[PDB]
């Protein structure tokens, strides 16, 4: 089942219990991977956090290259770049106002079963 825009569906509000929510948007986002120095690997870092290049701008580090990313505790690290990978996601709405952007698997379709 493609999910598509304008779509209601079925996923998880902030508060953390599922509601009907509709699909806004469908977005690709994009994530890099790294090797920390002390050989720890990270698989969902933002392009922007890589802070020794400016991968907003001018793209993805080179394979293997060299990098310093800032980390979600607001440390600097030495790390070397692996891979970037783009990620269909949607952005979905709910009663409330509220948004949240989410993988497909967190998306059910009204006549689906919960888990």
């Amino acid at each position: 089942q493609s999910i598509t825009a304008g779509q209601k569906v079925i996923s998880k509000h902030k508060n953390g219990r599922f509601y009907q929510c509709e699909v806004v948007r469908l977005t690709t986002e994009t994530f890099y991977e790294v090797n920390f120095d002390d050989g720890s690997f990270s698989d969902n870092l933002y392009p922007e956090d890589i802070v020794s290049q400016d991968c907003l701008q001018f793209g993805p580090p080179a394979e293997g290259e060299v990098v310093q990313v800032r980390w979600t505790d607001g440390q600097v690290y030495g790390a070397k770049f692996v891979a970037s990978h783009p990620i269909q996601m949607y952005q979905v709405e709910f009663e409330d106002g509220s948004q949240l952007v989410v993988k497909r698997d967190d998306v059910y379709t009204l006549d689906e079963e919960l888990p």
